[PDB]
């Protein structure tokens, strides 16, 4: 048997210093660069220690540094829009320079033992700092939805060292999942943090559907049930009623992340929904009473 009101309960508790001195200790790398002192350079968390949606103790800060003088637009939304309507000036200093640069500054501050390379990040490892992090460098990205200069949606770009092009909307992340916990008395983040770890739950115990379901994708898939199903008192039934609608409104969605900008499925996602119904499938199972 399993109080699983108990469990869910005990499954939503948070952590908060974590994000902080890791976000304080790449922007100490980054003034010791003499080249990246100068630039104008944001630091900042992004993800699941951001979002107060982290579960479990020893995963890494997902920490921004984000150029925000080099700009990448996508125009795909507004015909006619382009780099000179846009006011997009030409720059010297590139991405892949600003990314060695930022590799040397953490190898400086660090040590290299502690800084590897990525596709994507750098995963960085000090104990000296207590530093555990996956540090993305990043460009400002825009979406524009008009032909003026300034009618765009600012987030961040990524180039990773195998090619292609990336956009992510981490302050559009925050501010979302803020204001639906707002909506639902702070039962949202809570429910994300039980779903979360009753997947982490799962995937321990070798259920092969939770595999494929990261932190990120939870959020996401969570931040999508309407607000009407987070009332109550039982954390057990605003967890049934989230497997419920997502997974018997999935096959005819259109969903979005929690940005509310990229889709949730599709060829840029690593993700389909054929795995997330399966993996609610499998929590639901999973929770039921009087089950044998």
């Amino acid at each position: 048997s399993i109080d699983w009101e108990q469990t869910f309960r005990k499954w939503s508790k948070p952590s908060s210093t974590k994000a902080e001195n890791a976000e304080r200790m790449i922007k100490a790398a980054i003034n010791s660069s003499q080249i990246l002192s100068t630039k104008d350079i944001s630091v900042f968390p992004q993800g699941s220690y951001r979002n107060n949606t982290n579960v479990r103790e020893d995963s890494d800060v997902d920490i921004c540094v984000c150029l925000n003088t080099l700009v990448l637009s996508d125009y795909s939304l507004v015909p006619g829009m382009n780099d000179k309507l846009a006011e997009l000036r030409t720059a010297s200093y590139t991405y892949k320079q600003f990314k060695s640069d930022l590799e040397t500054a953490l190898k400086n501050k660090f040590g290299t033992l502690g800084v590897s390379r990525g596709d994507k990040a750098f995963d960085v490892h000090a104990n000296s700092y207590r530093v555990d992090a996956d540090v993305v460098p990043a460009i400002q990205g825009r979406l524009y939805y008009d032909k003026n200069h300034n009618a765009f949606i600012r987030g961040t770009c990524i180039k990773p060292d195998s090619g292609g092009t990336i956009y992510n909307w981490p302050e559009q992340n925050y501010s979302n999942g803020v204001n639906k916990n707002k909506s639902t008395g702070n039962r949202f983040k809570l429910i994300v943090r039980a779903i979360k770890r009753l997947r982490n739950h799962l995937a321990e115990k070798g259920y092969n559907t939770a595999k494929p379901i990261p932190s990120y994708l939870m959020e996401c898939l969570v931040y999508i049930v309407p607000d009407q199903y987070f009332t109550g008192d039982s954390y057990k039934t605003n967890v049934e009623n989230c497997i419920n609608y997502l997974y018997n409104q999935i096959d005819s969605s259109d969903w979005t992340e929690i940005n509310e900008i990229k889709y949730l499925f599709g060829s840029h996602q690593m993700w389909n929904k054929t795995q997330v119904k399966e993996f609610l499938l499998t929590a639901w199972s999973y929770i039921q009473k009087n089950l044998e």
